């Protein structure tokens, strides 16, 4: 029933672009809407991957592992899965794989891929895969990671129990300014609600 | 140890601003973002609310209720919690209330609120407050439900067994081509990690 009519450049940065997009309503009224995209997306299925990292080791809980991180967007500090973009040519799976061990140090085994989910769709045309990744926390590769960050990333791991995580995010939240990503705390709320 | 020194403004629309972040790197070493915001926040808790209805009806399975909207800047249909901006003076309380009675027309209770959490804080500053509503499927005012969607919202409304909602989402993205929201996505799958 709708679709796009037209998408016309407002500004395009190095990195993100703003765009008028005209479109067509179900009543026949053609209308306008502002769109947010980014320059880097090339023949992905999406923008970037985030990575559910179950870190599993015998008589432990399962622990979720997140990543801290100054966003400048934000103007402060997020608490969110291990993300990054995928490169030109690369898997979804190859790249949650490869930004887990870059962000956390941790060499996971994958489980699962969802297909392209939207980031903020009334705003931007921005998608990822979520991986879900398992970690052999008892693998001897595993045992003292080391993130190997690129450059102008500063990120430090934070492992959360998957039976405590909303109340454990929510301790980390009293007792410092953070923010949360909306991705972990959905996750969150649902092991609650299950 | 991170900080931001300086934004310089590089596009400001209607409702989304395009700006130049400068910020200090842990190093000492100054560097820049391409940060994006909406024009829309002003003393809010955050940009916007998004509801996460659990449908209870009795010997019924219990559902999640999730609109289905065209969205332009995604240039197709998308599967999302129902969501809106917080209005100037709202509560994120009263903003999800009222935002799932004109989206789905069901009268629902608060469960819980979330603090202001972030959506895509590598690309923006956008938050929303995520709201646990609980509806009464069997009270009379959730029978026919009445939805009042505002001037431009087209919403079809999609209840899918909380049980099985990772599987029902999955089938839809086959059938229909349709975008799953990350959020509801997020949620279906620690619905099965749980066990
Ligand atoms: N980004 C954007 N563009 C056009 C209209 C809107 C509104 F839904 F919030 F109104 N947002
Ligand atoms: N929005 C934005 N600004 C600067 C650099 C980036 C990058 F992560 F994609 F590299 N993104
Ligand atoms: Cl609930
Ligand atoms: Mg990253
Ligand atoms: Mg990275
Ligand atoms: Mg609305
Ligand atoms: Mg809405």
């Amino acid at each position: 029933k709708q679709y796009i009519i037209s998408e016309e450049l407002i500004s395009e940065g190095k990195w993100v672009k703003l765009e008028k997009t005209t479109y067509m309503d179900p009543t026949g009224k053609t209308r306008t809407w502002e769109s947010v995209k980014r320059t880097t997306r090339k023949e992905q299925t999406a923008d970037g991957v985030a990575v559910i990292p179950v870190l599993q080791r015998t008589l432990h809980y399962e622990c979720i592992v997140l990543v801290k991180q100054f966003r400048p967007p934000m103007g402060g500090y997020c608490i969110e899965f291990p993300a990054g973009l995928i490169d030109d040519g690369e898997t979804p799976e190859a790249a949650a794989l490869r930004e887990l061990e870059e962000e956390t140090g941790y060499k996971g085994d994958i489980a699962e891929c969802s297909p392209a989910v939207c980031m903020d769709p009334g705003l931007s045309n921005c998608t990822i895969h979520i991986v879900t990744v398992t970690i052999n926390g008892d693998d001897a590769e595993n045992a003292r990671p080391k993130p190997k960050p690129g450059d102008g990333e500063f990120v430090e791991v934070i492992s959360l129990p998957k039976n405590d995580l909303l109340q454990r995010l929510d301790a980390l939240v009293a007792e410092e300014h953070l923010t949360v990503d909306a991705r972990v705390y959905s996750y969150a709320l649902a092991l609650k609600h299950a």
